[PDB]
Formats: structure tokens, C-alpha cells, sequence
């Protein structure tokens, strides 16, 4: 699709077998999802945004389906009220910025 | 252009007579630039994201060239960890997310 930027670029994604809403964020290195149980082992990570740093749990080889594309890679689980899809997964589905 | 997301989508921007590097940031409502001098009056604004909030000064109708494309709009100036171009100016240059 071509997503315009009049509003926040929030789309539906599939994680854990369920549909969720997440913002496609070209300014995010990483994918960060609100608290939830994921399969497997995790490692601590610290990530920084506009207001400073938070601690999150890093899960590897997590599948998130986006527009029919299966991206697989690192997903961070943190205390955020939303889901952010970062570049690490958007690269896998072929997402580009165009102007 | 068409910009892939394997690296941070950082472009050259011209603002206030200076060249700066800035991140094309679909996860930003606003455009936020490190401390600098801008013409005109300003209003206080509080903006937030990961880690919490920072205090910034809002300047309106600022001329800014983004990768060779003209935009005139609101620029927020404050202690941002990173210079970001937000949706408010990316829409002006016709930027879309595509996959
Ligand atoms: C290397 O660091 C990062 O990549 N940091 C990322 C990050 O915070 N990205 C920022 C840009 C940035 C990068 C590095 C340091 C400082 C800032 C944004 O891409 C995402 N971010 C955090 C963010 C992500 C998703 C959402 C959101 C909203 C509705 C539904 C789903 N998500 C809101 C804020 N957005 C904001 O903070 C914006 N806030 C904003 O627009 O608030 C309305 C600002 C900028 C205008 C302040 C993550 C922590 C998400 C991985």
C-alpha cells in the first residue's frame, strides 16, 4: 500500500497469532510492543526515546505478519501503551519512504 | 527519492541559515530540532514519547529545506536526543510510506 502521513501510520499486524495495531515508525531502530507474553528466552535491553531511557525485554526470532509479509526478528516487550514497528522488521517487507 | 530503511533515514536539512542532519520520522507528530536560534515569537509546548516528556519552544511558519524540498511550518526547539522531521512537514514534501 501507499500510506500517507496526514494521520499516524497505524496498521494491523499479526503477532502471536492475534491481530494488533502498531505504528510504522521510520524513526524507530527497534520494534517495541506493549507488555505481553512471548515464546522463548529473552535478554534485557535499554532503549532511548525523546524523554530518556526505558528497560525492555528482547525476544529473538519473533514473527510479525505485516500486509501478508512475514517478518521475523527481534521484538522488544516494554511498558508502552502502544505498539511500534521499527526498521528492523520494515526492511524485511520492503517498506520505503517516497517523495 | 525512494529511501530504504536498512539505515536510519537521515537527510540534510537547511534551517535558519544552517545545514543540519535530521531523521525522517513517521513516528513523530512534530518536527523537533536541537537548541538553535529562530526568528519570531514562540509558545511553550510539552511533547512526549518513550522515556517521558521534554519542554520545547514552538516556532511557526519556519522555512526549512528537507533533502531539497521546501516546507514552511512549525518547528519545535528543545533538548531533543535527536533532530527529527515529523509528519507535519513530511506531508508538505509529499512523503509516503510504501510497501
Ligand atoms: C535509537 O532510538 C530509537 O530508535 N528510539 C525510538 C524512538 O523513541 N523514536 C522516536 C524518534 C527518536 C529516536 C531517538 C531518540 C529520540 C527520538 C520516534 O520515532 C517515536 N517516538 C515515540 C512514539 C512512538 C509511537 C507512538 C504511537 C501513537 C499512537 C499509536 C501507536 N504509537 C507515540 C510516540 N515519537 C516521539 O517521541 C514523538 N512524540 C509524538 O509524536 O507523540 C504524539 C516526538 C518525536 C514528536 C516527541 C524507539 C524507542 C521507539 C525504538
Amino acid at each position: 500500500p501507499q500510506i500517507t502521513l496526514w494521520k499516524r501510520p497505524i496498521v494491523t499486524v499479526k503477532i502471536g497469532g492475534q491481530l494488533k495495531e502498531a505504528l510504522l515508525d521510520t524513526g524507530a531502530d527497534d520494534t517495541v510492543i506493549e507488555e505481553m507474553n512471548l515464546p522463548g528466552k529473552w535478554k534485557p535491553k535499554i532503549i532511548g526515546g525523546i524523554g530518556g531511557f526505558i528497560k525492555v525485554r528482547q525476544y529473538d526470532q519473533i514473527i510479525i505478519e505485516i500486509a501478508g509479509h512475514k517478518a521475523i526478528g527481534t521484538v522488544l516487550v516494554g511498558p508502552t501503551p502502544f505498539n511500534v514497528i521499527g526498521r528492523n522488521l520494515m526492511t524485511q517487507i520492503g517498506a520505503t519512504l517516497n517523495f
